[PDB]
């Protein structure tokens, strides 16, 4: 009856004194959205809100501010690297209290198909240093790599050429003549001299000057694993300042990495400068970085279901494959492909549950992780199983109707055709419409 | 017959571009030393060698140099952090080749006294970071700490009266007018996020963009000795450039610190800014500081054995106790105090074998620890058990002669006299003489 709304984006009030100091900084957009087709991109500073600044208001009402009652388009100025100010007006992205949306039943059913749907976390061993001068990053516009060694021309060509891509991305712009930044690597890899080739808790000792003796500390005495490492790398990215104070360093992260066997340096650099960089301008996590993976891939049709009586319509997206098929809300669906849809919330709950307890054994356990929302046996499945769990997927007894949404899999749909048939009544009139959904794929890499 | 001699010191051929570049380096006096007389100290560098600058021969032949055969008193020019150049005439420590001393006997019946003649090791997660610019450290002569956070009054005030210590002790001296170096602190105490209330190796899976997929990948996951922890301590040392390049960052050192209790910053500090600081200016460590601490204590009275005859004295030190008592070489020592002498290092070697072993019950297996020889089971005596400690150790059979290097000690030498009776022979003539013999007393504490 009343209708929700959101931003399509997830933000901070940052607590950076050198990107956008206690202003709205934008962590994360929200992918289909509004917001996204707008062009806020991550780590944009909001400067102001339908024309007030950010900074002559409370922290408080920041949230209200930013979706309003009476107004719909939220006017916003923006700041971030490619410009000092620009404006951005942000359509709403408004909803029904009690639709639910082919978005959520995708994350709802998502063990039909944990191999494109899913979440994930992950810690890395960056150190990312800053100047403790409160200047603002947004004062360096353009970069230059700094003198290359000749002895490791190849690998050092590769670095700059992911951390050139990177910047670029952020807005930054390359001049070798009269710089802002120079950009400086730094790497290292060799074997770990305390590997014994091997592989308990120790206490921690300490000499002490005031007392002139060794001494027993409540520290945690990590040295062991250590040990377990044969190799070491280190691979860091030097940030330094050309114009406002030279030679000063304005950000430095550090990876530190123990190894058990022999690794490239190029391949680690490929890998992890881009998620380095992430913290800059906007650095929030000094020592050990956590990152969270979002992916998520379904058939949309643009339908979204009564949250109670689930075989009624309650919306459709105004340029979707159901609008285009004639979908209308209030319409009533009988049945999707050949499963019928006149059953309760708690009908098809339980007839999920039966169908991952009953193909258990079609998961391929070489896979089992634990996602990020801490669910310890996530499993794909067995890629020789495929045709037995696109049966069992099928069978009526676990109310199939939203697999739908995985159509596009052969581990649910076997057949050639991703065109599902939707039967719908509108009061008598009972009519057959078939609906080929487009594919929404999506990739959220947000440091938490 | 042939003499053997030593410098009083040992050193490094240094690889810090800030700190005497491929020079030799001073890392540690050896006590009682000439070198230690002369006024060598920790972290001098060697400019010239009896005039030739270092620079101007070979790395090969600096330790020919510093040892020649025809000259006895070697002259340096050495800098430092308290002068760019000054003379030091050093002498050299000299000694017969089959000279056993009362050092080396000290270390060789330590297990007498491991309460007072030990060596240990230890590990410290200090992150040292230096300028990536090669200017000499023996630039900057002068200090001041920055403004004080009021807030922190009490602590900020602690730290630096230890930093004050520690560099005016280098040679850096305070000027709040124009300092050449600004000193900045920056610390840290709270609890960790990834603590479970609770007290296995797992995969590393990070996102690859290259890819668009997560990935095992073949790094040691240390995540879960992370968890162990209930608290988290940050503490960092700051050596800011005022004068060259202002604003530089010459030297920064950072320890971090995974605690198992709560923790004062203040006490960290103490314990901490002299162990930090050993590499100001002279960086070696990057990552994980390794230091060495070696104690001794004897009874001195200036006496040398014969490695093969050790009844007989090879030599008496100058201004030693046995020297203004009258001893010389070629003496035959008879007895000292009631244990008689003329037996074999193999005697004297199996007869001690044989006192650890049957002491083993009177230690305490409370204080357990490990040297740093490797050896696991170093453990002092328990206090409960001092007099049986001294009949046992005092027991002719285990040819107690060399216990007069601990008669300092109640777990060897009840008697409130520390006075050692000699009684010698030079040809036919007895003589007996009591020699209070003096306490050398040393700490060395190196980082290896
Ligand atoms: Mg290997
Ligand atoms: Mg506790």
């Amino acid at each position: 009856n009343t209708s929700i709304c959101r931003l399509g984006f997830t933000y901070d009030i940052s607590q950076s004194k050198n990107w956008g100091n206690n202003k709205p900084v934008i962590k994360s957009i929200i992918p289909y959205s509004s917001a996204e087709q707008a062009g806020i991109k991550k780590y944009d500073v909001i400067e102001e809100i339908n024309g007030v600044p950010v900074t002559e208001v409370s922290v408080d009402e920041i949230p209200q501010l930013l979706n309003p009652a009476g107004r719909n388009d939220v006017l916003l100025t923006i700041s971030n690297l490619s410009s000092p100010s620009k404006q951005v007006l942000v359509k709403k992205d408004c909803k029904k209290s009690n639709a639910i949306t082919e978005d959520q039943l995708a994350s709802a059913y998502a063990m039909y198909s944990l191999e494109t749907t899913n979440e994930q976390e992950f810690v890395c061993p960056f150190k990312t240093t800053v100047t403790s001068d409160g200047v603002d990053f947004g004062n360096f516009k353009t970069f230059a790599f700094s003198t290359i060694d000749e002895n490791n021309r190849k690998l050092e060509t590769v670095i700059n050429e992911c951390i050139e891509n990177e910047l670029t991305k952020k807005g930054l712009t390359v001049d070798i003549a009269k710089p802002d930044l120079l950009i400086q690597t730094f790497y290292f890899f060799d074997k770990n001299p305390n590997y014994l080739g091997a592989n308990e808790k120790e206490p921690t000792y300490r000499y002490n000057f005031s007392h002139s003796k060794m001494e027993k500390f409540p520290f945690l005495n990590y040295a062991a694993a250590e040990a377990e490492a044969e190799y070491l790398l280190q691979f860091g990215i030097r940030i330094i300042d050309q114009k406002d104070i030279p030679g000063r360093v304005l950000w430095e992260c550090e990876a530190n990495e123990l190894l058990e066997d022999s690794y490239r340096l190029d391949e680690y650099a490929r890998v992890h400068v881009p998620l380095m960089c992430m913290q800059y301008p906007y650095t929030k996590y000094g020592r050990n970085v956590p990152f969270k993976v979002s992916k998520k891939t379904y058939n949309y049709t643009g339908i979204s279901y009564d949250i109670d009586k689930l075989d009624q319509v309650v919306d459709v997206d105004r340029n979707s494959p159901a609008y285009a098929a004639g979908i209308r809300p209030r319409d009533i669906i009988e049945k999707i492909g050949r499963h019928k849809m006149d059953h309760s919330a708690e009908e098809f709950s339980s007839a999920y549950k039966r169908f991952i307890t009953n193909t258990m054994q079609y998961r391929d356990p070489k896979t089992m992780f634990t996602d990020a929302n801490g669910f310890k046996y996530c499993m794909f499945w067995d890629v020789f199983k495929y045709p037995q769990i696109a049966d069992a997927s099928q069978s009526s007894d676990y109310l199939p109707a939203f697999s739908y949404l995985y159509y596009f899999a052969p581990y649910i749909n076997p057949s050639g055709n991703n065109a599902c048939t939707f039967n719908i009544k509108r009061g008598k009139t009972k009519l057959e419409v078939i609906i080929r959904p487009t594919i929404r794929s999506e990739v959220t890499v947000e440091i938490k």
